[PDB]
């Protein structure tokens, strides 16, 4: 009836590819930067045991009961968890979620894949030293030819040729593991990357490891970021932003794990499998991830100009800062192109687990093959991403409502609906069967009263710190991107209609 993973060690990998490509190698290496990395850790980790696995536990457990009835998507596993028509509406947004997200996702796996292109052959800018800023200059010039960013006040971008054809062939590379399916396609794909990226990291680990600069070395890089400044440690704000980057360890509220998970087998092991690939993310994300960005930044700069570098994000780091850093080593460009081909297979992983569940939409809900499942997903996106690439602040807006502020939301309405709606004991019975190992008393407390509220606590702060703080501020033409994406929920409300009507006539 349904398709499901081949081996339990591809579903692992697989499902620690969705995390990969969220920043796992940027977004953590900013956050103990600018919350002291040594500090950030005891935070870091109690909100990885506090809110990550419980959560992580969730989504396993809610894909894999739809994935019995036929369902591995929201809309229909949240009926199925509570039986009303709120529940319908709630599981659009998980649709809705990984479909946005995928819109602009896509499109920065392309900037990686052009750029690891470009770093290959070597047609990349070299600045002739030394200034910071004479270094850096060079690259952001190279990567807003790329992206077609305008002066400054135009609202319009002229995305390069080259970058759009890049976007096509990342898009076809997308629909050519996806129509494989999960097993021939996506979990092939994974027993291959995940390895591929091992290596990658490793390597690059290495090589980073071995910069000095008379601003500094690497080794006293690694060392900012295990040294703990315990004052630091009693600030609220460290620990909101230690649960926020947890979202985007694991990859919770984005709905690539439900989907994947529906195609757990019934009695298949989640609590295992979900805590191995939990792990696997953190492993990577504060071992490998934490070990390349800041360490080669604060080499070059020194410690003081890298905090600074580090304020300036976690993209300034990864397009800009990082390459212009190793264009000056030996061996420099190819380097580039290694961290750029990491990031475009970490990429890949990840925007083949975002357009999956709206894929298991179509063939669960409204019975289409897996060929135009994937095709018709594929259009959606492409055309959509139009939007992306040529209105300017386009792809921050759709990354906010969807990537930030949305994914945060829908997992406090997955543990609801789960764990006080179905039943905290029903949740429970539901994760722990078929678990070669059990969850823990411990966690039954946590699930149902300590998660949702430090998910709770961090809503109504990124709320109140960035909804209602500057809605005003913001540039007329978000009100594009906030009607194309409100359309597409609108869109989706309409397929969950047509998928009652023709389930209602199957009888
Ligand atoms: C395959 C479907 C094509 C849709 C066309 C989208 C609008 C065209 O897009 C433009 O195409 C030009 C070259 O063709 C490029 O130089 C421009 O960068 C690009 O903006
Ligand atoms: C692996 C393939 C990567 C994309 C290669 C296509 C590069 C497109 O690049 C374009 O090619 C044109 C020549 O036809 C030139 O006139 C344009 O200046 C150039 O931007
Ligand atoms: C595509 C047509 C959209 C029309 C835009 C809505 C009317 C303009 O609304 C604008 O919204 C901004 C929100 O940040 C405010 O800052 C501006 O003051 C306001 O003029
Ligand atoms: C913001 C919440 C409102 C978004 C638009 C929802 C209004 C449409 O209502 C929809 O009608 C359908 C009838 O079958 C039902 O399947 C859906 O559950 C219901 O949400």
């Amino acid at each position: 009836k349904r398709e499901h993973w081949a081996t339990r060690l591809g579903l692992i990998l697989a499902m620690a590819g969705n995390a990969v490509g969220l920043g796992n190698f940027l977004r953590f290496p900013v956050q103990a930067a600018e919350n002291g990395g040594g500090a950030f850790m005891i935070p870091y980790i109690i909100a990885f045991l506090l809110v990550g696995i419980p959560l992580m536990w969730i989504e396993w457990a809610m894909g894999r009961y739809g994935g019995a009835q036929g369902h591995g998507t929201t809309p229909a596993i949240f009926y199925l968890l509570w039986r009303n028509r709120f529940a319908k509406i709630l599981g659009v947004f998980g649709l809705w979620i990984p479909l946005v997200v995928a819109i602009y996702y896509v499109y920065i796996e392309s900037w990686t894949l052009g750029f690891a292109i470009k770093f290959l052959v070597g047609l990349v800018p070299e600045p002739p030293a030394t200034d910071p800023d004479s270094i850096l200059r060079p690259f952001k010039e190279f990567l807003y030819s790329y992206i077609g960013v305008p002066k400054g006040d135009e609202p319009i971008l002229k995305p390069s040729l080259f970058a759009y054809i890049v976007f096509l062939i990342t898009m076809f590379i997308n629909v050519s593991i996806l129509i494989r399916g999960i097993s021939k396609g996506i979990e092939r794909f994974a027993k291959i990357a995940m390895p591929t990226l091992f290596i990658l990291a490793v390597f690059l680990v290495i090589r980073v490891f071995l910069l000095e600069t008379p601003n500094g070395t690497a080794a006293d890089g690694l060392n900012f970021l295990w040294t703990p400044d315990f004052e630091k440690l009693k600030d609220p704000g460290v620990w909101i932003a230690a649960v926020g980057q947890i979202f985007f360890t694991l990859s919770l509220g984005f709905g690539a794990i439900i989907t994947y998970a529906s195609y757990v087998r019934k009695d298949q092991d989640i609590v295992l499998s979900g805590l191995t690939a939990a792990t696997l993310n953190e492993k990577a994300e504060v071992i490998l991830g934490g070990s390349i960005s800041i360490p080669a930044a604060v080499a070059f700069f020194g410690v003081a100009n890298a905090v600074a570098i580090a304020k300036a994000g976690a993209f300034n780091l990864g397009f800009i800062t990082l390459p212009a850093i190793f264009s000056q080593t030996a061996g420099g460009t190819f380097l580039g192109f290694l961290w750029f081909f990491l990031l475009f297979f970490a990429g890949l992983t990840s925007s083949i687990a975002i357009m999956q569940p709206m894929i298991a939409f179509l063939e669960d809900e409204l019975k289409l093959s897996r060929k135009h499942a994937v095709l018709w997903t594929a259009a959606i996106v492409f055309f959509s991403a139009h939007l992306v690439m040529f209105l300017n602040k386009s792809l921050d807006e759709m990354d906010f409502w969807a990537g930030t502020i949305g994914v945060v939301f829908f997992g406090l309405t997955e543990l609801i609906i789960f764990f006080w709606i179905f039943g905290a004991d029903k949740a429970w019975e539901e994760i722990n069967r078929g678990g070669i190992i059990k969850v823990p008393r411990i966690y039954y407390y946590v699930m149902r009263y300590i998660t949702p509220a430090f998910l709770a606590v961090l809503l109504v702060v990124w709320a109140r710190e960035y909804i209602p703080k500057i809605m005003e501020e913001t540039h007329w033409t978000v009100w594009i991107t906030r009607f194309y994406i409100i359309g597409l929920f609108l869109f989706l409300t309409f397929l969950v209609f047509l998928a009652e009507r023709r389930r209602n006539h199957e009888s």
